[PDB]
């Protein structure tokens, strides 16, 4: 039982989880022709099949901002930053984003080892094309050296978070990200790590990539993108870069840590020999299902949704599905009682984040609780009968109902069981079964109120950053519509899941209103505002610095917690003091939430 | 290359431990229930492909480290894991690691855990 207790992502035309899950509920063909920044794509194109590697062309899910960074906020010099494979940046950046959306910082997530904390880390990647510009300038003259090593996607990141767990960069065509994942499963009940970040990444950049799937007919001609039936024969590769962070499931309860879902089994293997290579075994396409079923001791007909690996194949369809269908009959021989579908209909092919962005897909189903409609599935490949099958494809969306069953004469209500598959070209396989997280007994009883009013605290690099975050705050605020209930969790996330920056801003508040106008006080241009307390660190170092640098001092702070002058410490916390939040509360702190992560730069920097 | 060199070491090792690619923990009934790990830092054979396409021409020669590990798995007719790990001047023993956990776990009956590199460019 591996819980997640967060996760985070970007996607083509997609900056965030909620901007995905817009164009997901909105059904949005969120794919598009090649943007003119990359190759010039004029050379290559000839529709037709001969030689030119291209005719399979102005087609690929694309995310917007490819080469953005903001590297003084990692200690990264411009001249370093340059050349550093932009899938490093793109996967750092969101695995601080991940950290952030859990609520957790650097130096407090599994940090009960007293040197760091003992985090693991798993990347999934299948090629960098990076340091191919390199091999052509090269070629063409000059000197420039960029290296690969997908490692250093991995590496980095432990690097600069100081982890202490295992960081490896796995690789399985198609199929990396559930490795990464699963792998990760696997250590924590060993107990090698307490805390785990998998994930995955790609991006293109190089002609190449394209030119390579179109030598190999496994592109898909003119096709918009994947196409679940309907004469499908190929697919749109696409661009993506996700992360999720995992915990035990008793700790993250005990912690409180909010839960997106549980990760109850997973499964890999091999298809082994083939008629021919690239072409999918259903035999072990249904033992790797199975196995996973059982190590998760789920039921199949307790089941309700399945992510399938899609593609639009024409021979990975069928194939799929006779699979699906032989693992399920072993237990139940109803049919048209699971719904099946796939988010590469909207996002291309990722190769890479396909397994995390089935599972993102899945997660903001189950958050939601709305089945997203598929695409391109209008008609449905004649090959294939699916009123035997125990599979529909999704054509719109719909309340995602709560599974009530009578199996062996015995009528329960189960909970929102699902699964994702993702098979890779090479023959390596995997699959996960997820639970959505029921909550026993917990809610917060609004505690806020004058005698003790919500803190809310932002800070950034800046002030352009941090007035960024004000207005996202505000937004989100909106958006997903807070009440007075959640405003010591809004606090208590902001105040420790927050890494204390240089530019700060501090205001004390009751009520939801009340925070809807400070925010928009300070977003105005004024000087002077009324119980807003501004400042920053950059000025007073030595002053506040002698302040913890003392006992008696120290006692006097305990005092004002004591004696309720949020205030002055608000007063002295904007110019540099720090003191535990976990003070103002001795007991029961209140439970996270997922806030905007740190809104950072778009600072280019290319060869 | 990598997958030359490395297909030919495993068969070799397979002869070399006395066993048949037929029988070597064949008893599933369906050609056995072996892992393979194999651990790469990285491959600098398609460097050829984008400098001969930038000279002219065109060809492409695709990396997918991958095929390192699943190669040999479609050869030899193997049921178990196949992956190819990372870690900069430590896959080798990464891969050994996990083969190791695996075999404690039950999912493999037999592995084959190893390395590979060579300078090309």
């Amino acid at each position: 039982d591996i819980a997640i207790i967060g996760i985070s992502g970007r996607y083509p035309q997609a900056r965030n989880i909620h901007d995905f899950w817009k164009n997901l509920r909105d059904g949005k063909d969120c794919i598009t022709e090649i943007p003119k920044d990359r190759w010039d794509h004029s050379l290559y194109f000839d529709e037709a099949k001969d030689k030119l590697g291209k005719s399979y062309s102005k087609w690929g899910g694309f995310i917007d901002g490819v080469d953005q960074f903001d590297p003084l906020f990692f200690h990264i010099s411009p001249r370093e930053a340059e050349l550093m494979d932009p899938q490093e940046r793109l996967f750092l950046q969101c695995v601080y984003e991940t950290i952030e959306d859990a609520g957790y910082t650097r130096e407090t997530l599994g940090k009960h080892e007293g040197l760091g904390g003992n985090v693991g880390v798993y990347v999934g990647v299948m090629y960098e094309e990076y340091q191919l510009y390199a091999s052509a300038e090269q070629a063409l003259g000059r000197a420039l050296a960029i290296a690969g090593s997908p490692a250093s996607i991995a590496n980095r990141v432990s690097y600069f978070c100081n982890f202490h767990g295992p960081s490896m960069a796995v690789d399985t065509m198609c199929s990396s990200s559930l490795t990464g994942i699963h792998l990760a499963c696997h250590s924590l009940q060993r107990g090698e790590c307490e805390v785990a970040i998998a994930g995955g990444v790609n991006v293109s950049i190089h002609p190449n990539k394209y030119l390579y799937l179109s030598q190999g007919k496994f592109a898909s001609s003119k096709g918009r993108c994947e196409s679940f039936g309907e004469g499908g024969d190929g697919y749109v590769p696409g661009e993506g870069v996700g992360a999720v962070l995992l915990k035990p499931l008793a700790r993250a309860i005990a912690d409180g840590d909010h839960i997106y879902g549980v990760i109850k089994g997973s499964a890999i293997n091999h298809g082994g020999k083939t008629n021919g290579y690239t072409v999918p075994n259903p035999h072990s396409q249904s033992r790797v299902i199975r196995r996973a079923f059982e190590e998760a001791g789920i039921h199949p007909r307790t089941v309700s949704y399945i992510e399938a690996h899609g593609t639009g194949t024409s021979l990975g369809d069928p194939i799929e599905i006779a699979g699906l269908t032989k693992t399920f009959q072993e237990y139940t021989k109803e049919n048209q009682f699971c719904a099946i579908g796939s988010a590469k209909s909207n996002i291309g092919h990722g190769e890479s984040a396909a397994g995390i962005a089935g599972l993102t897909k899945i997660l903001l189903q189950m958050k939601y609780k709305r089945l997203v409609p598929s695409l391109h599935s209008r008609t449905l490949n004649p090959n294939i009968d699916f009123s035997k099958t125990p599979f529909v494809v999704q054509q719109e969306l719909a309340e995602w109902k709560r599974p009530v069953i009578e199996i062996d004469g015995v009528t329960r209500e189960y909970a929102r069981i699902a699964g994702i598959s993702s098979f890779g070209a090479g023959g390596a396989n995997a699959h996960l079964v997820i639970e959505e997280y029921i909550e026993a007994e917990h809610r917060p009883p609004s505690s806020i109120s004058s005698k003790n009013p919500a803190v809310i605290v932002l800070s950034a690099k800046n002030k352009d950053r941090l007035r960024e975050q004000v207005q996202r705050l505000l937004s989100a605020i909106r958006e997903q519509v807070l009440t007075d209930n959640d405003l010591a969790e809004i606090a208590y996330t902001l105040q420790v899941g927050r890494e204390a920056m240089e530019e700060r801003f501090a205001v004390i508040v009751k009520s939801i209103s009340e925070l809807e106008a400070k925010l928009t006080y300070y977003l105005k241009d004024e000087a002077d505002s009324p119980d807003l307390f501004t400042g920053q660190v950059k000025r007073n170092k030595e002053t506040m610095d002698v302040f913890a640098a003392d006992e008696d001092l120290q006692q006097a702070i305990d005092t004002w917690i004591t004696k309720g002058k949020y205030a002055k410490i608000l007063q002295m916390w904007v110019q540099g003091l720090i003191f535990d939040w976990n003070k103002l509360y001795g007991d029961t702190k209140p439970r996270r939430i997922s806030l905007p992560a740190y809104p950072f730069a778009r600072e280019r920097y290319w060869l």
